[PDB]
């Protein structure tokens, strides 16, 4: 089920872009970003709503471990589904159209083994135990992830300059120029 290989290096690509594994997630935590009122554990509404994703914590900070202000806060990637998954952990979405999510969060290692339990950044050839480089957790509070019907696929994925909704909606992030 998995349509991203390894390379010689164990990184999962397809057509030599770099894939990533997805996740659902909810908590109703503000979030590693800070996108709420400062100092409360309030998320804005827009950051349990729209598409927002909490990525393993080697990408959120660029290679650190902080889970405040990571060096990714507010940058948005554009994940295309390959039709692929991991067995017994997802299915094959019913398009591929893409989407971009905004980083607003993280998904540490700690408690998250399996998925954001990455070593390195990406370009350094860690993975997780299902051979991506990276792992993106997706918010889905109000149910936006179930209504693309993405059950954990996998994705290629890239950095690409926010939509303008988002980029004005991350300005209000308490990370926005930290
Ligand atoms: O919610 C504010 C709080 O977020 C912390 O990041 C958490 C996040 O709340 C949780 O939803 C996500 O799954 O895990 C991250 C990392 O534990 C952040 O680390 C705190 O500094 C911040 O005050």
């Amino acid at each position: 089920a998995q349509l991203c290989q390894p390379d010689a290096h164990g990184v999962r690509r397809f057509n030599g872009r770099p894939c990533a594994s997805t996740t659902r997630y909810v908590d109703g935590h503000k979030g590693a970003c800070g996108c709420g009122q400062k100092g409360s554990d309030t998320p804005f509404p827009w950051n349990l709503q729209k598409h927002v994703t909490a990525p393993s914590e080697r990408y959120f900070d660029d290679g650190g471990s902080n889970l405040w202000c990571g060096k990714n806060c507010g940058k948005c990637v554009r994940l295309t589904p390959t039709g692929g998954f991991v067995p017994g952990k997802g299915g094959a979405p019913p398009n591929h159209n893409p989407v971009v999510f905004m980083v607003t969060n993280a998904c540490p290692i700690n408690g998250n083994e399996e998925w954001c339990g990455i070593s390195g950044k990406p370009g350094t050839n860690h993975v997780n135990s299902h051979g991506y480089e990276v792992h993106f957790a997706l918010q889905d509070q109000v149910g936006q992830v179930e209504a693309l019907h993405w059950d954990n696929p996998e994705v290629t994925w890239e950095e690409v300059p926010c939509p303008g909704d988002l980029q004005a909606n991350y300005q209000q992030c308490e990370c926005h120029n930290s």
